[PDB]
This record gives structure tokens, sequence and C-alpha cells, in this order.
């Protein structure tokens, strides 16, 4: 049970954009590959920022990654 932050800085107005799908995108997916192979056990805050600055449904952001994860575990190398 630790912690303490510190703060002091006026905010501004959240991002809202027509641009969150469902579907992921070519060219979304990119940054999602490589920050999971840079980063297969991101916490919360790291989903959380990927998905924004790539720009997609966090949650799809999210499960993208354990879903993937359950892959590359599960037996069965697949040499391209």
């Amino acid at each position: 049970g630790s912690s303490g932050s510190s703060g002091g800085t006026g905010g501004e107005e959240p991002q809202r954009d027509k641009r969150l799908r469902t579907t992921i995108t070519p060219e979304q997916l990119e940054i999602l590959y490589q920050k999971y192979l840079l980063d297969s056990n991101p916490t919360r805050k790291m989903l959380d920022h990927i998905a924004h600055e790539v720009g997609l449904k966090k949650r799809v952001v999210q499960v993208w990654f354990q879903n993937t994860r359950a892959r590359e575990r599960k037996s069965g190398p697949s040499s391209g």
C-alpha cells in the first residue's frame, strides 16, 4: 500500500473525433505490432496511451494484445 504523486498545471479539452472504428486498419496495425514486439505485457496505462496515439478503440487495442499473446504462447511455431 504505497502512493504519492504531484500536480499543478491547467488542463485542456479532451480529444474527440469520428475516427474511432471497430475494425483495425493496415496502417494502424504496424504501430500495434511494433509496440507489441517490444512490449507484450503492457499495463492498462500503456494500452490506453497506445490506443490514443494509434487512434484505435482502446478496447480493440487492449484485446488485440491479449489475443496475440495466447497465440504466441500456444505451442506450435510457424516458420514463414
